[PDB]
């Protein structure tokens, strides 16, 4: 029945490549796409051609999540193509004007709240500004926990939030294969990527706790092999999860101990945690602080505008 192929698509991010998966079944399904770049598109087209296919032959595209490396080429697919993912992808992937306005307001406010020096901010650009690597295309179909995608009958949709709010993985009960997305990556942690609140969202799960719960769920599943969004397959999910949970705990303690010595802004903690990477890249830190603020381990001296932890 199905033949699954991994295609490695170049992306202009530190991870260098994204894994996309072509499933040759009764119809042709692609899982994830690559960024909205000429380079990504050319690579996808070339690798499809070597398999004897053109973009127009793909009848279903499934998104594991809304990050640009996974959805960015959505516009290229034929008008007949089913586009399937978590429902919350929709505002991101359509670049809904109201969503974009909210996104821009959130990040401006966040920059101030976290005390990011203006010189480091995307500002103009960065060899790259923002949102520019994403698509402008709607879903045709939404999926949630336990759902089946018509073109992938042996798989079940599992909600795997944490890395992103829109994150899903595809589980094949027959042989325990998971098309994981970015929920569990072998070589690097895939910790929560900060997002704006959705319109109407009063609250979301504590993101780090959600990520950890997703990890624990995966560890309890009977998974033989994770086909990951980046890097090599994961064959020992239990082992990897245990390691990641241990590392997360250590980092949380490191943050807690940093703050005991000197109360700090998020940016200041970031510079302590990532003394080399903070100029080249910008993550996390807030995830750890927010995790500790939940769990009532750390207080925020709100007042100034630049929050003090
Ligand atoms: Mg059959
Ligand atoms: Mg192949
Ligand atoms: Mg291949
Ligand atoms: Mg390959
Ligand atoms: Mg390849
Ligand atoms: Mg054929
Ligand atoms: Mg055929
Ligand atoms: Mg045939
Ligand atoms: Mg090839
Ligand atoms: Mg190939
Ligand atoms: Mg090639
Ligand atoms: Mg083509
Ligand atoms: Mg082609
Ligand atoms: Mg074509
Ligand atoms: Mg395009
Ligand atoms: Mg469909
Ligand atoms: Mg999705
Ligand atoms: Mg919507
Ligand atoms: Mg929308
Ligand atoms: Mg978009
Ligand atoms: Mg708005
Ligand atoms: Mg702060
Ligand atoms: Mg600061
Ligand atoms: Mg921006
Ligand atoms: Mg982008
Ligand atoms: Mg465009
Ligand atoms: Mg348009
Ligand atoms: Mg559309
Ligand atoms: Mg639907
Ligand atoms: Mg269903
Ligand atoms: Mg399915
Ligand atoms: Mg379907
Ligand atoms: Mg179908
Ligand atoms: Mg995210
Ligand atoms: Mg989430
Ligand atoms: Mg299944
Ligand atoms: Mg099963
Ligand atoms: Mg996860
Ligand atoms: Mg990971
Ligand atoms: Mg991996
Ligand atoms: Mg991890
Ligand atoms: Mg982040
Ligand atoms: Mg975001
Ligand atoms: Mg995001
Ligand atoms: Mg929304
Ligand atoms: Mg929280
Ligand atoms: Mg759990
Ligand atoms: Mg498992
Ligand atoms: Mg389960
Ligand atoms: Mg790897
Ligand atoms: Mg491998
Ligand atoms: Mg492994
Ligand atoms: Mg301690
Ligand atoms: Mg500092
Ligand atoms: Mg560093
Ligand atoms: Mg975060
Ligand atoms: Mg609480
Ligand atoms: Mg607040
Ligand atoms: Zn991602
Ligand atoms: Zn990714």
């Amino acid at each position: 029945m199905t033949v699954i192929h991994r295609m490695e698509i170049p992306v202009p991010f530190a991870v260098e490549t994204v894994n996309v998966f072509l499933v040759e079944g009764e119809t042709l399904t692609l899982i994830d796409t690559g960024t909205n770049t000429k380079e990504s598109r050319l690579a996808l087209e070339k690798q499809l051609a070597a398999l004897g296919y053109k973009v127009e032959d793909i009848e279903t595209v499934v998104l594991t999540h809304h990050h640009a490396d996974h959805c960015g080429l959505l516009d290229i697919f034929s008008e007949r193509t089913n586009i399937v993912g978590h429902p919350w992808n929709e505002p991101w992937i359509t670049q809904n004007p109201q969503f974009i306005k909210r996104y821009q307001q959130f990040f401006l406010e966040a920059s101030v709240q976290f005390g990011v020096p203006e010189v480091l901010l995307p500002q103009g650009a960065l060899l790259t500004k923002t949102m520019i690597y994403s698509c402008k295309r709607s879903l045709t179909h939404t999926v949630r926990e336990g759902d089946r995608i018509a073109s992938l009958p042996e798989f079940t949709v599992i909600e795997t939030p944490g890395h992103a709010s829109t994150h899903i993985s595809l589980y094949r009960e027959r042989d325990g294969v998971l098309i994981g997305g970015d929920a569990l990556i072998g070589h690097i942690s895939s910790n929560p990527i900060l997002e704006p609140p959705y319109e109407g969202e009063i609250e979301r799960a504590q993101p780090m706790l959600q990520y950890n719960e997703t990890l624990k769920r995966l560890a309890r599943m009977n998974i033989s092999r994770v086909l990951s969004g980046h890097g090599e397959d994961v064959l020992d999910v239990v082992g990897l999860v245990n390691e990641r949970l241990q590392k997360q705990e250590a980092r949380a303690f490191k943050v807690l101990n940093l703050l005991k010595a000197q109360p700090m802004t998020a940016f200041e903690v970031c510079v302590k945690l990532f003394p080399t990477l903070y100029e080249k890249q910008l993550p996390l830190t807030i995830s750890e602080n927010v995790g500790q603020l939940d769990f009532l381990a750390y207080n925020q001296q709100v007042m100034i505008d630049k929050s003090s932890k």
